[PDB]
C-alpha cells in the first residue's frame, strides 16, 4: 500500500513532534515523492522540504540537510527558517 | 520433508525480494514454527516476525500485521522499522 502526500505529511509531522527523525525523514520523503509525481494536494513542497531538511540534519547528514535547504530556498527565496538553517548548517560544517 | 529456520528464512527472503508475499508468509511462518520448537539456529525471531508482519500486511490482513508487529516489539522494544510499522498500521486502520 502507499500514502498520499497529505497522509504521509500527517505521519511525518507526528513523528517530528515525538521526536522521531528517522520516521520524519521516511514519511516526508514519501510526501515529496508524491508531490513530484504530480499528486494534486493541499500540502506544499517547501513545507515538506522544511521538515525533511531538519529530520536529516538531526541524524547527522549535514550535506543532505544543506542541499535540501538550498532546494527549499530555490522554491522560496524568502523563507525565514530556511535562511537561518542555511547559515546554521554552513557554520557546523565549517568547524 | 521440512525446512530448518535457516533454509525457510532463506526461501522466504528470496520470495520477499520477488515480491511474492504469499510465499514470504508461508516460508517465514515455517521459520517461526522451527524456532518456537527450540531449533538451534543463527536466525532469530524478531527478523522473521519483521518479514512476516510485512508479508501479511501486503496481502491485506492488517489485524495480523499489527499483532505480529506488537509481538516483535515485545521481543525488541527499540526496533526501528517495527516502531514505524506500528504507527503505519494503526494509521491505516482509521480509515
Amino acid at each position: 500500500m502507499f500514502l498520499t502526500a497529505e497522509d504521509s505529511f500527517e505521519l511525518g509531522k507526528v513523528a517530528y513532534t515525538e521526536a522521531d527523525y528517522y520516521h520524519t525523514e521516511l514519511w516526508m520523503e514519501q510526501a515529496l515523492r508524491q508531490l513530484d509525481e504530480g499528486e494534486i494536494s493541499t500540502i506544499d513542497k517547501v513545507s515538506v522540504l522544511d521538515y525533511l531538511s531538519y529530520a536529516v540534519y538531526q541524524q547527522g547528514d549535514l550535506d543532505k540537510a544543506l542541499l535540501l535547504t538550498k532546494k527549499l530556498l530555490e522554491l522560496d527565496p524568502e523563507h525565514q527558517r530556511a535562511n537561518g538553517n542555511l547559515k546554521y548548517f554552513e557554520y557546523i560544517m565549517a568547524k
